[PDB]
């Protein structure tokens, strides 16, 4: 009774997820040292 | 609906300026440090 015959009924066994980094890189805003910024809503 | 109808009409539009630095640059007096300054009124 090896174990490669439970091996696809992988319901049974443990699962363990290999944790890692995973996501995507945050954006940041480099331009406002070049930029002065003038807001008015009536442009 | 159409703001590319009225686009042309400029006079509808608002009128506003953009802010840039216009006009000579101001003027330093650098002479002073290489003059002796005596100043009676009745040369």
């Amino acid at each position: 009774m090896t174990f490669s015959s439970t091996s696809n009924l992988k319901e049974l066994l443990r699962k363990v997820v290999l944790d890692v980094e995973l996501g995507r890189e945050q954006v940041q805003l480099l331009y406002k040292p070049i930029y002065d910024s003038i807001a008015d809503s009536n442009l």
